[PDB]
């Protein structure tokens, strides 16, 4: 998982604050 989210668009906008 990591940062990788952030980097997903999909994934950020539910875990924006992730990064």
């Amino acid at each position: 998982f990591n940062w990788r989210c952030c980097l997903i668009p999909a994934c950020r906008r539910n875990h924006k604050k992730f990064c």
